[PDB]
């Protein structure tokens, strides 16, 4: 009955209910449709997660958040899943038509509303959150009043400052990011005009060289700025682990140097999918053993002019740009960004890393899944499954590119608007695209990193369009592949893969 499928612990009616929308660029300047459902949530934070330009979503601008308040009685309709068929059939719903539909109707409200105007769902925000999800018929979302919370394109406020500092006030690493840049412009200037520094650029074979000559070069590099005094708060901190060795530093310059082409430098967002995928950005960042060590605007901004000259010196030795012009632009804009990305994770609490299975471990990452059941993917009956996966690291901040799924055309498909990864809380939607019939890669719309106190909960969400049993010669994939960072062997690009095999039943 209904008592299985509502969580009456959770549900209730209230006067002029009230809940946090995000919204994307240009709204600013009340609620319709462009999603079948209007989500918001009782977080103003996580309410940001849904702001970021559909077309640039990892690096393009945030809209905003506003807060919207429905006038006289809601109900809030707690559920105890999310799945569809479940309710449709526990609330003794129609079958066929869709369950948001249902629940703006007349017999729906006067069922379930218990004398409010209209019913709003609830459902558990992600693994990792106390946060909740409300679910909302469009139709009746006409009836909000819309107040603005906060403005993430305010004039003067630069990439998504203005979303991630919004953010930061949830939690603490609270930096003020207008210093920041401001500060790196003038290190590098610093650096630039410095006696040992100018030597050093001159001994530069300044021209395509083996990685091995690339990165010795650049070790030097590396050390001569550390010794500017206005670097000396960074070479403390670079002298207390080895995560932050010029070596290791190195390292992350010459990638970088070697992944980004012209048509990819020339695009913020191009160039930040680039960046996002490489391993070994601990050693820039200043993240190690679970803390943030570059913990403050002057060592932030050390290390990104530092990285800065460091990316312009390689380029010329192992990269293909004619212009340095990226090493100050795009690459600086592009950083930042994943600084934030990852304070934003280590602003948070740490979801579980204790593995309820035994894990697979493979280049620094573990994966397993959350249950048996989570590993079986059921087959002969229409409708939707979720399956939970929990990935951890050891150490410095690792990427996830993505995620190969298995599909099978009207037998097993990615919904793509329920499969997500949670980390640490942070619920990050997927963009996904067919590779060919039997294969969808799916990739988040925020940069995922995991590293020790970072983790996450990925959770794919499988649609059968059919009743009709999988077969077993239909099975190209035995596994959901799970995708790392990327590194480059020889010229080729090989990412990081963590597989884990799932059984078709009936």
């Amino acid at each position: 009955g209904a008592d299985d499928v509502v969580d009456s612990s959770k549900s209730f009616v209230m006067e002029n209910f009230s809940s946090y929308h995000g919204t994307k660029p240009g709204y600013v300047d009340g609620i319709q449709k462009p999603w079948k459902e209007f989500y918001s949530t009782d977080n103003k934070y996580d309410a940001a997660g849904y702001s970021v330009d559909n077309e640039n979503p990892l690096s393009g601008k945030a809209g905003g958040v506003v807060k919207v308040t429905y006038p006289g009685l809601t109900k809030v309709l707690a559920l105890k899943v999310d799945n569809a068929e479940t309710i449709k059939k526990e609330l003794g719903l129609s079958l066929t038509e869709p369950l948001m539909e249902q629940v703006g109707t007349e017999e729906f409200i006067k069922r379930f509303g218990d004398g409010a105007s209209r019913v709003v769902l609830s459902l558990p925000f992600a693994e990792g959150s106390s946060s909740v999800e409300y679910i909302n018929n469009w139709e009746q979302a006409k009836a909000l009043s819309v107040e603005l919370e906060i403005n993430f394109e305010t004039r003067g406020k630069r990439g998504q400052d203005a979303m991630y500092e919004y953010m930061a006030q949830a939690c603490c690493i609270n930096l003020d990011w207008d210093v920041i840049r401001d500060k790196t412009k003038t290190k590098i200037e610093s650096l630039k005009e410095h006696g040992p520094i100018k030597n050093k650029m001159s001994e530069s074979p300044n021209k395509t060289v083996s990685e091995e000559k690339a990165k010795q070069y650049l070790e030097e590099f590396h050390q001569t700025a550390l010794e500017h005094p206005e670097l000396s708060e960074l070479k403390t901190v670079t002298g207390t682990n080895p995560v932050f060795a010029g070596a290791n530093y190195a390292a992350w310059a010459v990638n970088v140097a070697q992944v980004i082409d012209s048509e990819t430098a020339d695009n913020l967002e191009k160039t930040t999918a680039a960046l996002s995928i490489l391993p070994g950005i601990g050693s820039v960042m200043g993240i190690a053993d679970g803390a943030v060590h570059h913990n403050t605007e002057e060592i932030v901004a050390q290390s990104i002019a530092l990285s800065s000259l460091m990316v312009a010196q390689a380029i010329p030795l192992v990269g293909e740009l004619v212009d340095i012009g990226f090493a100050a632009y795009n690459f600086v804009e592009s950083i930042i960004n994943l600084f934030q990305v990852v304070h934003n994770s280590y602003n948070r609490p740490a979801y579980s890393p204790g593995h309820k299975t035994q894990p697979f471990l493979h280049d620094g990452y573990a994966v397993s899944w959350n249950t048996v059941e989570d590993s079986i993917i059921r087959t002969g009956f229409q409708g939707e499954s979720g399956h939970d996966i929990k990935i951890t690291a050891e150490n410095t901040p690792l990427p996830i590119a993505g995620v190969l799924l298995p599909t099978i055309p009207g037998k097993l498909d990615v919904n793509k608007s329920k499969t997500h990864i949670s980390v640490n809380g942070r619920k990050i939607r997927m963009r996904c695209r067919a590779i060919d019939g039997d294969v969808t890669f799916c990739r988040p719309k925020s940069p995922v990193y995991v590293g020790n106190g970072v983790h996450a909960n990925l959770h794919v969400a499988f649609h059968r369009s059919s009743s009709e049993k999988i077969h077993s010669n239909e099975i190209s994939s035995d596994s959901i592949g799970v995708l790392g960072y990327q590194k480059t062997v020889d010229h080729t690009k090989v990412n990081s893969k963590l597989s884990l095999f799932f059984e078709i039943k009936s």
